[PDB]
DNA sequence: ATGACAGGATGTATATATCTGACACGTGCCTGGAGACTAGGGAGTAATCCCCTTGGCGGTTAAAACGCGGGGGACAGCGCGTACGTGC
């Protein structure tokens, strides 16, 4: 069970906060380094990485959907 | 932060002297090309026929075709670990 993976993905994206945002590749490598499965739950991450762009907590920098770069909200 | 505009420096191209050997030219020769004639055969030509290709006629559906849909594909966007590219 454990906590839902939204908190895990927020820790993964808040770990670095590069000026050019994290790729989907680098964030799933961070989640795999954390230990969360990224191979069978990649549909769950696939929907989560656009749900988080949609709800406004995180904004997408340069890519589209779950592609490209990502950064935190202004406030 | 990003793109627009100038400049140098050395590598590559630009202009000029050298030499050399290899393009090029000159010579021996004998092989090579071929004239006459022939032997003899391949091959062009007539013809014909027949059968195998061309031409046509009726019925099926196999195939073509057309269209709606749906889920698969194609390929860009961007990042990132990387993997040679490159100086020495």
């Amino acid at each position: 069970s454990g906590p839902p993976v939204s908190e895990l993905i927020t820790k993964a994206v808040a770990a670095s906060k590069e000026r050019s945002g994290v790729s989907l590749a680098a964030l799933k490598k961070a989640l795999a380094a954390a230990g969360y499965d990224v191979e069978k739950n990649n549909s769950r991450i696939k929907l989560g990485l656009k749900s988080l762009v949609s709800k406004g907590t995180l904004v997408q920098t340069k890519g589209t959907g779950a592609s490209g770069s990502f950064k935190l909200n202004k406030k």
